[PDB]
């Protein structure tokens, strides 16, 4: 993130990452079945790939860019490179 | 136990993340740190099963020098796949 | 695998990978696309891993019944354990 | 194109693998050698995706250090989460 907008996005997912986290520990300390838990620390993973993915986005869209170098062909080659990224990043 | 060791780092690295965002670092070191939870995430996910399977294999009362390599080698095995 | 039985059946799924992989060879022989590539090689790796738990749940199963130890709850406990690996060694 | 140098090493692996099962090999090391087939997998899809995306980098005419750190930092990624 380089704009203050982009700033604050990641700040909540990071933070609703928190929250999933927190919910992890009280499970744990609590009654929870091990498949649970895992499904749990699974979700984790998947929110944590979410952003990765979003701040890779974001990242190479804003990188184009300072290079007056963004157009249509640019912006979907991007499209095209998530889609693997998220496909098969995990 | 050994798994809120690991629950505590994962919460360490967010708040590191959470703080490199407040105290606005470079994109490199973003992605290098939600990388980086990932990793834990799957490492976390490596001492849950190991307890799981530790834990399910004591309690079908079956001991042995034969029966403890299986379980360590199934324990390997999970290692080598999410580290 | 002990099982002269059960040397046969890996010894097939360890073959139809030969035969992804050669399907991959002519793929990049030739020319397909290079998200159909992607999706052979992921193929090949849903083949290993399906067939790592094929012989990690034989191979379990195996040294339970070698101890004289073989019960139902035993049973239920390896299916209870490869149902985790399954979802979750990718 | 260092795509064959792997898919040939994976080919290797299985065949080494039909040599082990053909030889009765310990059913522990045939599956030391399925994590690593599928370990090659993975690597292998590290390669065919850097091809992909240094290529589709190239292709759009956009040359600058900073572009350049941008797809190297997208393949480090790459590497960390596939080896």
């Amino acid at each position: 993130p380089s704009t203050p907008e982009e700033k604050k996005k990641v700040l909540t997912r990071v933070r609703r990452i928190r929250g999933q986290i927190d919910a992890l520990e009280r499970s744990l300390e609590g009654d929870a079945e091990c498949r649970a838990i895992l499904q749990q620390i699974a979700a984790v993973r998947g929110a944590a790939n979410g952003l990765m993915a979003e701040v890779l986005e974001s990242h190479i869209r804003e990188t184009f860019d300072r290079n007056d170098c963004y157009s249509r062909e640019v912006s979907q080659s991007v499209d095209d490179t998530i889609e693997l990224v998220r496909a098969y990043l995990k």
